[PDB]
């Protein structure tokens, strides 16, 4: 893998090694608000973090990612579009170089600072490597960040990016509870996906939830920081790692809200 999200190696140049780009289920996806259905068969997301185990941090060389204990039901996302339960594996953020840009999925074509992706694994396919294999492998809830007001569950993310600048560091993050990084209010759109980085697998029912949260700018600042490159390589800020909207094709995007 040397795809990236440089003029050389970024999302214009995925295809030629993951055709699947050009696909007919593709994310991230603009959402026109007023081209939505309002779907009164959908219910609430039933979103159960309350026993999560957070275990690391990882700097990959595209994000950083948050880990979870998934060989439990420990965190789960249910209800909402989906059938059964799905484990949280990890949570990760894809930001801009301002806060203009920042966010895959646009509202309106309004692109947000960052975008936040929890990321859930269907247990009926039993390990995640399976599940990606599978339509309904994957259930990503994305929640927009705006700036403004710092948002305090997230400060201690931010804190530890210091110890992960260069692709290839990780440490310890155990007892961080994911739920201070969500909005008050659940409600969602909801389309059938994929994932938005190599490999690209259309294995993903997308929930995106309409509130944002806020986070201040020294908090984005701070995501600006980190590094693509490795230890002791030219530093290369790791920043503008969205990939664009994609066409829609044949997809409704449906909501849980009138
Ligand atoms: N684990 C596996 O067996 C293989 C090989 O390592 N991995 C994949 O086939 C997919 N890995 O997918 C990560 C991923 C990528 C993108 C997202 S996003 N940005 O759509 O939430 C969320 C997870
Ligand atoms: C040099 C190079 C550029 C881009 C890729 S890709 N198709 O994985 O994005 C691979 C190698
Ligand atoms: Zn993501």
């Amino acid at each position: 893998h040397h795809w990236g999200y440089g003029k050389h190696n970024g999302p214009e140049h995925w295809h030629k090694d993951f055709p699947i780009a050009k696909g007919e289920r593709q994310s991230p996806v603009d959402i026109d608000t007023h081209t939505a259905k309002y779907d009164p068969s959908l219910k609430p997301l039933s979103v159960s973090y309350d026993q999560a185990t957070s275990l690391r941090i990882l700097n990959n060389g595209h994000a950083f990612n948050v880990e979870f204990d998934d060989s439990q039901d420990k965190a789960v996302l249910k209800g909402g579009p989906l059938d059964g339960t799905y484990r949280l594996i990890q949570f990760h953020f894809h930001w801009g170089s301002l806060d203009g840009q920042g966010s895959e999925h646009t509202v309106d074509k309004k692109k947000y600072a960052a975008e936040l992706h929890l990321v859930h694994w269907n247990t009926k396919y039993g390990d995640f490597g399976k599940a990606v294999q599978q339509p309904d492998g994957l259930a990503v809830l994305g929640i927009f960040l705006k700036v403004g007001s710092a948002k305090p569950g997230l400060q201690k993310v931010v804190d530890v990016l210091d110890s992960i600048k260069t692709k290839g560091k990780s440490a310890d993050f155990t007892n961080f509870d994911p739920r201070g990084l969500l909005p008050e209010s659940l409600d969602y759109w909801t389309y059938p996906g994929s994932l938005t980085t190599p490999p690209l697998l259309e294995c993903v029912t997308w929930i995106v939830l309409k509130e944002p949260i806020s986070v201040s700018s020294e908090q984005v600042l701070k995501f600006r920081k980190l590094n693509f490159n490795g230890e002791g390589e030219p530093e290369e800020l790791m920043v503008d790692n969205w990939r664009p909207a994609q066409p829609l094709k044949n997809r409704q995007i449906k909501a849980s809200f009138k």
